[PDB]
């Protein structure tokens, strides 16, 4: 065919590049046509590299096949498939049949026959020299090679390729025949050939020079031992044998982020040359073999991590013969053969997790009782950290699953509940036994202390519904001592025990608090600083005074915003509380440059919108009853303070170029302002103040054109140390941090830029001490506390993302942007340097025309979106949703949809990654990132449940193509429970992101990318889980300013609730995201949402059809409702994006078309 050997190129270039997704983009939506090729590639795709040859082998021998036929297009792929899957493991022995076997039988004359027809010539040739290469190395002598290598040494077109690609294979085996010349300018044409190979690539095509380049490391060894071989200073005695052994053993490659045939090659190579230096010139060798085992067990270390695992079971099974002289070494065999086993049980199921770990128990009791966990108490600790999880792990298995898993294999049955509930009870006390052990038994205790610290809290989490309260909080802080980043961000879990259980060891905090490096609670001092108010406020007292005494200016900004509310008890034990605040208030802000800082940052804003602000406050606050005492005239005072006379600004401020203007021309007004404003407490008619903010926004001037807006900046002049500012948003954990090195803020540039949004907000360009120019973005008016939460948030996101290695592998991480709320109503934000937002890109590539009818047209997709929700309802605004909903069938809807959106343009984004890239070799580099973060954030937008993402939240940076995301005002799971019109969408991947990729699938990158970053995700211990509860379980927004904030952004979305209201309730959003995370179906996800913040609504049965399904079209509804995988779940959701079902009814605004 003209169009199948096309996409067989297409592979066989993309097979070169690294680039091993869209490679396997390919070979499931045109090579296809069968279910072995999906059912392989799902266990290719993750790295289980042995199911997914042993259905290529129990494919090839295939004999009826009646559905059609298998074309000649995948038969070749197939064996070539079985062939790379035998090689990626150590199958080398299966590997040289089964690639020199496709041509003849009868063990054949392979001599002049692969040097005919080329197909024989790329694809089976390299296999076998690399198989046949590899066997020998071993230690045989099989005779088979040297015979078909002195063949094609023969002629030059049969010369001319074996000499000019391998020649490192033909190094070593002319070091294994000695003769060392030839080997070595075998071996120097071989580093040549890295640089002649090297230098032709191009600069901007990663992970190909990479691919290249982990290969020198293996070109040196042999460079190595042929310069130390050849040498007669080493010949006389012992020592540059020891000094190159222990600088071998030094060196490594590291795990984590070499592909496991790397280390393949230079474990073997090292073996081999150490075999040979000592065969040659002749304890010595005992060490030697030593040294053989510890790089053996270092190589099986390191590819636990990586889910390698049939290539570690078979090197286990390898490793156990020598593996009994001495002790240590059958000490480390059994506990990575536990650790092997605990690192393959975190996936199976629930009916074989219990079986693969009660397996292996009989090598326990095994030898090593003997006198040697007795020698070492440190292996005692490690045997009782390994027994105790692997007791935990039996335990929690059938806790999970009810009884039903002691039905088969009885004698099972009876050799777990040998050692019905009365077993759980007791598999938990031999495992709390082990455990105590361990913490009455560099840095080997602190894993022995943080075993116990998440046993007991996933106990205590259990008992949500024994005195271990007193045994968690010092056997954790014990450990806080000493550094750890495991344990910095399990602090909130002592806050939570002390104030939920202060009868029970209360003292016990105060005396382990007392002496703690107290450095460490730096990024935690919103936690701290914010207890003042309430209760236990007095088992934290010397820590924070520690720290206003060395580091007095880092509680600084979060001190303010606790002491805009305080309420104290009326008990003299609160007598010392509001001493304790006021010894802290006089001796911090000693300078009182902060609050002139602060106050000239105030009147850089637009205030006009600031009496928008006030108008919207009182109208929502006196408009209920008018019972509320003297609040009115408690929160006047804050209008009165910044707005009214031009004085009150020389006063409390410095004089404003705007208040020159707004001020003084607000007199005439501003005396009926003193007069009823004052004294009103009528609540109903502020048509007054709406005719007059209608005025006042006609003829003021908001070009503040300078900095002189600010008079207090723009004059700064630094004189000597009057405690000096030190600039905002530094000091987050990460070791001691040394004071003096922040750049010192030294002057600002008489240069502004507002921006074009709805609240208009402005940048800065603020300058260094270390001479630089650093920009900011004020932030007037809003509350950004929950933005620097969630950027701790994705802190720790990305924190989980790089410890794994198929993401490491890849280089996935977010990108988190600056925040720092100094006060309430004022934050700082890190501007970025050269980006452009998404709708903007996207509008911006058009020509002239078609953006003219895209915007100013009737029929256009927004105007005749607005048409046919009149021409479907009836009514021409919102409030005929509740009619389209119920009243609208499928199919008129999803061809709407289609026609609807046919009138746009369809290569907009390939327009906008070709109109300025100039070279078909950067289009490539600069395609395949975007799309590479574009995936990563739109699965980590949804497992902390966020919404809204319409087109001006994503950023594009302009040199490499990534994507960005900001302002989440909906956090957690609330997009879809307090708008009106909900939102059903996981996340937003729309027609473009799908006409980008064009002709591949989308299921080659966006759908490993996503597959990747969730299984990274789901195998955490739960730090995601615990940093989500502690987000939600302090309370700032108690539905207030939640409340407040949504009517900050004008959209419609006015409260009126009363039945949602009452149904805050933060042990639901965990509980939501716990199953979501836990393994969930996400169509129950979004219709319990619904479910929860709709009730009563009229077309909720509407809503849960939607969401539901059809069993007929979408996947999504055809899939059970629990215990899911992590394809099937981005199935649903990939599917749930873009369903036209879903798609038609949405926000207008929220575009869905383009």
């Amino acid at each position: 065919p003209p169009d199948v050997l096309r996409w067989v190129e297409l592979a066989k270039l993309y097979r070169s590049i690294g680039e091993y997704d869209v490679l396997r983009g390919i070979f499931t939506s045109e090579i296809g046509t069968k279910q072995i090729t999906q059912s392989a590639l799902l266990a290719e795709a993750r790295s289980d590299y042995s199911e997914a040859a042993k259905q290529y082998d129990e494919a090839l021998n295939k004999q009826d096949w009646v559905d059609g036929e298998p074309t000649e297009a995948e038969k070749d792929f197939w064996e070539l498939a079985s062939l790379d899957c035998y090689n990626h493991l150590a199958e080398w022995k299966s590997l040289e049949y089964c690639s020199t076997a496709s041509i003849d039988s009868e063990n054949p004359p392979d001599l002049n026959k692969i040097w005919s027809e080329p197909f024989y010539q790329e694809t089976y040739l390299p296999y076998m020299i690399r198989s046949k290469l590899k066997l020998l190395l071993q230690g045989e002598a099989d005779q088979s090679l040297l015979t078909f290598i002195d063949k094609a040494m023969h002629g030059e077109l049969q010369k001319a390729i074996l000499e000019l690609h391998y020649s490192q294979e033909l190094s070593l085996l002319y070091l294994l025949q000695d003769d060392v010349d030839r080997a070595k300018y075998y071996i120097q044409n071989g580093i040549q050939s890295f640089m002649q190979n090297y230098s032709s690539i191009d600069v901007l095509l990663h992970q190909s020079r990479l691919t290249k380049l982990q290969s020198v490391q293996a070109l040196t060894e042999i460079q190595e031992f042929i310069s130390f071989i050849s040498k007669q200073g080493n010949l006389s005695s012992q020592v540059p044998l020891k000094r190159l052994l222990n600088t071998w053993t030094n060196r490594y490659p590291d795990a984590k982020m070499d592909p496991m045939n790397i280390w393949d090659d230079i474990i073997t190579n090292r073996c081999f040359f150490l075999s040979k230096i000592e065969e040659k010139l002749t304890d010595i060798s005992s060490l030697i073999r030593s040294c053989k085992f510890s790089m053996k067990m270092k190589m099986i270390d390191s590819a636990r991590k990586q889910n390698n695992f049939s290539l570690a079971m078979k090197l286990l099974k390898e490793l156990h013969k020598e593996s009994k002289t001495r002790d240590d070494w059958l000490v480390s065999w059994v506990q990575s053969y536990c650790r092997l086993s605990h690192c393959r049980s975190r996936s199976q199921g629930c009916s074989e997790q219990v079986l693969t770990v009660l397996k292996t128990v009989s090598l326990l009791d095994e030898n090593n009782v003997s006198s040697y966990l007795s020698k070492n108490i440190l292996a005692f600790r490690d045997q009782n950290i390994l027994l105790g999880t692997t007791y935990r792990i039996i335990a929690n298995a059938l806790s999970s699953e009810p009884a039903c898993l002691a039905e088969i294999e009885e004698d099972k049955a009876r050799r777990i509940l040998e050692l019905s509930e009365k077993v759980i009870a007791g598999l938990y006390q031999r495992a709390f036994q082990h455990l105590s052990e361990a913490v009455q038994a560099a840095a080997g205790v602190i894993d022995a202390y943080m075993t116990l610290a998440d046993f007991c809290d996933q106990q205590l989490r259990k008992e949500e519904e024994q005195a271990y309260p007193a045994l968690v909080v010092e056997k954790m802080l014990k450990a806080l001592k000493l550094n750890s980043n495991e344990a910095r961000l399990k602090f909130p879990r002592l806050l939570q025990i002390i104030e939920r259980y202060p009868e029970e060891t209360l003292s016990l905090m105060t005396k382990e608090i007392s002496s703690v490096p107290c450095w460490q609670f730096i990024s935690w001092i919103s936690h701290m600083v914010a207890l003042l108010d309430k209760d236990q406020a007095v088992a934290v007292q010397h820590s924070v005074e520690e720290i206003t005494d060395n580091y007095p200016q880092a509680i600084v900004y979060p001190f303010i915003i606790s002491s805009e509310s305080y309420s104290f008890k009326d008990t003299s034990t609160g007598h010392k509380n509001k001493e304790f605040v006021a010894r802290i208030k006089s001796k911090l802000d000693q300078g009182g440059v902060i609050q002139d800082f602060i106050n000239a940052l105030d009147q850089l804003s637009n205030p006009e919108l600031l009496f928008k602000d006030w108008s919207n406050d009182v109208r929502a606050e006196l408009a209920k009853t008018p019972v509320n005492k003297k609040n009115i005239e408690k929160m006047y005072e804050r209008m009165y303070a910044a707005l009214g006379d031009p004085k009150a600004p020389g006063l409390g401020a410095f004089r404003r170029k705007f208040i020159q203007t707004f001020g003084k021309e607000f007199d005439k007004h501003f005396g009926k302002g003193g007069s009823k404003l004052l004294r009103m407490k009528l609540s109903d008619f502020n048509d007054i103040t709406n005719m007059l903010l209608l005025k006042m926004n006609k003829d003021s001037k908001p070009p503040g054109n300078l900095k002189e807006c600010s008079p207090w900046m723009s004059d700064f002049k630094v004189e000597f140390l009057r405690n000096e500012l030190e600039i905002p948003g530094q000091y987050d954990g990460r070791g001691k941090p040394l004071p003096e090195y922040h750049v010192r803020i030294a002057g600002f540039d008489e240069r502004v830029t507002v921006m074009a949004s709805l609240r208009r907000p402005k940048r800065i360009i603020i300058r260094g001490h270390d001479e630089r120019e650093h920009p900011f973005l004020v932030k007037g008016g809003e509350d950004l506390r929950q933005d620097q939460r969630v950027e701790q948030l994705f802190q720790v996101m990305n924190g989980i993302l790089a410890q794994d290695s198929a993401c490491s592998q890849r280089a996935l991480q977010l990108r988190t942007y600056s925040v720092v709320p100094m006060t309430s109503r004022l934050g700082l934000i890190e501007w970025l340097e050269n980006t452009v937002t998404l709708k903007d890109l996207l509008l911006n590539t058009m020509s002239q025309e078609e953006k003219a009818a895209y915007l100013s047209d009737p029929r256009a997709p927004p105007c005749e979106y607005k048409d046919w929700l009149t021409k479907m309802s009836g009514k021409h605004d919102v409030g005929a949703y509740m009619l389209m909903y119920k009243g609208a069938n499928r199919t008129e809807t999803v061809t709407s949809f289609r026609k609807r959106e046919s009138k746009v343009p369809a290569d907009l984004l390939k327009r906008a990654f070709v109109r300025m890239s100039t070279s078909p070799e950067a289009f490539l580099a600069l395609r395949s990132h975007f799309a590479s973060s574009h995936a990563l954030i739109c699965i980590s937008h949804w497992i902390l449940g966020i919404g809204d993402r319409h087109l001006n939240n994503f950023m594009v940076a302009m040199e490499t193509g990534g994507v960005i995301g900001i302002d989440f005002g909906h956090a957690f799971g609330s997009a879809t429970q307090f708008l009106p019109v909900p939102e059903l969408m996981p996340f937003r991947l729309t027609r473009q992101f799908i006409n980008l990729m064009l002709p591949m699938k989308e299921t080659g990158l966006m759908y490993s990318i996503m597959v990747h970053a969730l299984r990274a995700f789901r195998s955490d211990p739960g730090l995601l889980t615990n940093t989500m509860d502690v987000f939600v379980k302090e309370p700032s927004f108690d539905w207030k300013n939640f409340e407040q904030k949504m009517l900050k952004k004008g959209g419609s979305w006015i409260q009126e609730i009363n039945v949602a209201e009452k149904n805050w309730y933060p042990r639901q959003k965990i509980c939501y995201a716990k199953r979501k995370l836990a393994g969930a179906n996400p169509a129950v996800i979004t219709c319990d949402e619904l479910l929860l913040g709709h009730e009563k609504a009229p077309a909720f049965r509407d809503y849960v059809a939607v969401a539901r399904g059809s069993k007929d079209h979408n996947i999504r509804a055809q899939e059970p409702e629990s215990g899911l995988s992590e394809e099937t779940q981005v199935k649903c959701l990939m599917d749930q994006a873009t369903d036209p079902n879903i798609l038609g009814r949405t926000w207008e605004g929220w575009e869905p078309w383009m």
